């Protein structure tokens, strides 16, 4: 019954399959990157398959596909890229986004401060609160679905409370000891 945003840095693993959960769970959820420019993993650490952030992801599927088909198929970049084309049109940026959220989940630290950085950029009349929240999860695609798990465990949670902007500090209160995790929550106005 509320706008979620989840964010990860180029809106490929973490950030679409959190979005892919919290939405087969029913939660009005959008997903974005914080990125410059859309990022895969290539032939090497130093090497890797970087995409214009407005490309369908069908187009970079079909990009892998014509190159290194095998490869790309096996270490999964090319099934997950297949997910996501049947959620989303094309990976977003989060700065350039008109849209607005009630609770804007990222999955890193590093993100996080971006995130931040730029709500902090404009201001406006709406003056209705947003909740930043991070949850920390690892690129790596194997626990990508393991943070969803947490992150919707937390939304789904957060979801269910008549005046979220009072309590919504002591849900956290409590999710951080449940998990044993740190959730970094900051104040920032739309």
């Amino acid at each position: 019954k509320l706008a979620v945003a989840v964010v990860c840095s180029s809106n490929m693993n973490r950030s679409m399959e959190a979005h892919n959960f919290l939405a087969k769970k029913g939660f009005n959820v959008r997903s974005y990157g914080t990125g410059e420019r859309v990022k895969l993993p290539g032939m090497a650490f130093d090497k890797p398959n970087v995409y214009e952030f407005g490309t369908k992801y069908e187009d970079i599927y079909r990009d892998l596909e014509s190159k290194d088909k095998e490869f790309y198929t096996q270490n999964g970049l090319l099934h997950m890229l297949d997910r996501n084309r049947r959620i989303k049109k094309c990976p977003e940026r989060f700065q350039d986004t008109k849209e607005q959220f009630d609770i804007i989940v990222t999955v890193e630290e590093r993100v996080y401060d971006l995130v931040v950085m730029h709500m902090e950029s404009m201001e406006s009349v709406d003056n209705r609160p947003v909740h930043v929240l991070n949850v920390d999860v690892v690129d790596n695609a194997e626990d990508a679905l393991m943070g969803a798990f947490v992150i919707t465990d937390m939304i789904n949670m957060m979801a269910k409370s008549t005046d979220l902007d009072n309590d919504i500090d002591e849900l956290i209160q409590e999710f951080e000891e449940r998990r044993k995790r740190v959730i970094l929550h900051s104040v920032l106005f739309y």
